[PDB]
């Protein structure tokens, strides 16, 4: 197989391309290889250098098929650690949310929006450290210290922020904060609050009308629910920013 590496087993079968575990036969060094505006993805990946972000190793073409060498995460995905209808222990949820925020802070710091944060894209290494993966929807929202608004609609409807359904153009960062809130709900409740944040979705209307006696909100302790109250605000300008999330009571609660 490709140069020094053997493509042993498949780990992803998506609409982009597939992801294989590449064990080098020499050193035994094991990595992840993805097989295939992919020029766009590559140079975003070369930018990435943070412990809560999938490290890029390098690219290789073979006529028709491109090969992306990235840090392996042998722990699978966060999705796999969420029990349906239950979620996970609140302390594990807090640790993952800490690592997730660190990751999103980094990306935003280098002027990058991921645009498709959800548990399927949050992989774990062997010591259960979270890594933000899949920069195939990722784009630059800040360059030479000037922000550009987004207008491409993308991501996954249950994770997606309301402004993306309604506004012609919108700020990148509140969109990623929003989806982080949906991920936090899923970790604490083991279900997603709504199919879409649209005025035509009952469960979303129920949330705007603060009916937290309904699921999934009633499975969630008052401390994190208060943070979810600040994160899932429909007006992107009133929605909490990451610096202010970092000051939240539950974010700063000791748990084991
Ligand atoms: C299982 N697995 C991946 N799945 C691909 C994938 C799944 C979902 C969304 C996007 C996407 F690309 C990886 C990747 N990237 C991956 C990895 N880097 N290290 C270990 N295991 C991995």
């Amino acid at each position: 197989f490709v140069e020094d590496w053997d493509l042993v087993q498949t780990l992803g079968e998506g609409a982009y391309g597939e992801v294989q575990l590449a064990v080098n036969r020499v050193t035994e060094e094991a990595v992840a290889v993805k097989i295939v505006n992919i020029k766009k993805e590559i140079c975003i990946l070369k930018m990435l250098n943070h412990e809560n972000v999938i490290k890029f190793y390098g690219h290789r073409r073979e006529g028709n098929i491109q090969y992306l060498f990235m840090e392996l995460a042998s722990g699978g995905s966060l999705f796999d650690r969420i029990e349906p209808d239950i979620g996970m222990p609140e302390p594990d949820a807090q640790r993952f949310f800490h690592q997730l925020m660190a990751g999103v802070v980094y990306l935003h710091g280098i002027g990058i929006t991921h645009r498709d944060i959800k548990p399927h894209n949050l992989l774990l290494d062997e010591r259960d450290n979270l890594k933000i993966a899949d920069y195939s929807l990722a784009t630059v929202f800040r360059y030479n210290n000037r922000e550009r608004l987004l207008n491409k609609m993308c991501g996954t409807l249950p994770y997606v922020a309301p402004e993306l359904l309604k506004r012609r153009e919108f700020h990148a960062e509140p969109v990623d904060v929003w989806s982080c809130g949906i991920v936090l709900t899923a970790m604490l409740a083991g279900e997603l609050p709504w199919d879409q944040p649209s005025d035509s979705c009952q469960e979303y209307s129920d949330w705007k009308e603060k009916k937290t006696y309904l699921n999934p909100w009633k499975k969630i302790d008052s401390a994190p629910l208060a943070l979810l109250h600040k994160i899932l605000v429909e007006n992107p300008s009133a929605r909490i920013t990451i610096p202010d999330i970092k000051k939240d009571r539950w974010y700063n609660k000791p748990l084991k």
